[PDB]
């Protein structure tokens, strides 16, 4: 709009370019997104509208909706860098166990938030978690997903990564519960100790077989009414599980103890936000200032 200057192109966003800008009249600096035509469907609106109040520490600040001349422009709180570009820039030593907990200690207060709301995000990824020189970790675009499907291809036709998704909604299931984005942060978790993507599944397929080979094949017992659900075939290949100690070394046991709960296939006995935040693992938990040079 005419009320901000573009600073800068930030990325390519899930729905459209992001860019860095200033408010002409408050000065401050924003993360300007716009959202990608008939007129904007009210469904939409009242569901953002909604998000403006779902306010958190730890949940990106949504300043501003502004719907005019027929498009859609979100206004959020700025964050220097993402979790993604940190994890690659600390490649070679990897961030500090005591970072790693502290942002999995914050991330997880945000999401016991928004769920308790009754409100997911759907596609947690690295990508999406915006971190500031001060210790915080934030995370970004939630509750778009419902207010906008999320796409096979961005607008740019980047793919969109499968990475972090759900074994539920690989096999089918058409409603999505809150337990969808413990098991994304699961993954990142398990990325952060290791330096290296969980599953980098590079198809759906692929996705779900890289799950099954870690994780073992679900069945019945692990998983009760798996075999039913749309997207399971009798004819799945039947791996066997893999030892966590084995998945993520060097995580302690509090760790892995707590990893296995957000890693459970089926999404009932998945360990929720609240309870995760009260696991031993936290025990020890602190805030460190990661080393960010801007």
């Amino acid at each position: 709009m005419e009320n901000f200057q573009k600073v800068e192109k930030i990325g390519e966003g899930t729905y459209g370019v992001v860019y860095k800008a200033r408010n002409k009249l408050t000065g401050e600096v924003v993360a300007l997104k716009k959202i990608r035509t008939e007129g904007v469907p009210s469904t939409a609106i009242r569901e953002i509208s909604l998000l403006k109040e779902l306010n958190h520490p730890n949940i990106v600040k949504l300043l501003d909706v502004i719907h005019t001349e027929n498009k859609l422009y979100l206004v959020f709180e700025f964050l220097h860098q993402d979790l993604k570009k940190f994890m690659d820039a600390s490649a070679l030593t990897g961030i500090p166990l005591p970072l790693i907990k502290s942002y999995l200690f914050q991330l997880l207060q945000g999401l016991a938030f928004c769920h308790s709301h009754r409100v997911l995000h759907r596609d947690l990824k690295p990508q999406n978690l915006l971190i500031n020189t001060e210790g915080a970790i934030k995370l970004a675009d939630f509750g778009l997903a419902r207010a906008f499907g999320v796409p096979v291809r961005t607008y740019t036709h980047e793919v969109v990564t499968l990475w972090y998704r759900a074994p539920e909604i690989l096999l089918g299931c058409k409603y999505y519960s809150t337990a969808v984005d413990i098991w994304s942060l699961g993954c990142i978790f398990a990325e952060m100790v290791t330096r290296r993507a969980l599953f980098p599944g590079d198809s759906e397929i692929d996705q779900l077989f890289r799950i099954f080979r870690t994780l073992g094949t679900p069945d019945e017992v692990v998983w009760p009414g798996v075999t039913s659900m749309p997207d399971y075939k009798p004819s799945f290949p039947k791996w066997a599980r893999q030892d966590f100690s084995k998945v993520v070394p060097p995580l302690d046991e509090d760790g892995r103890s707590l990893l296995s709960q957000m890693l459970h296939y089926d999404p009932n006995k998945r360990i929720s936000a609240k309870a995760a935040l009260a696991h031993p693992f936290f025990q020890d938990v602190t805030k460190p200032v990661p080393h960010l040079r801007l």
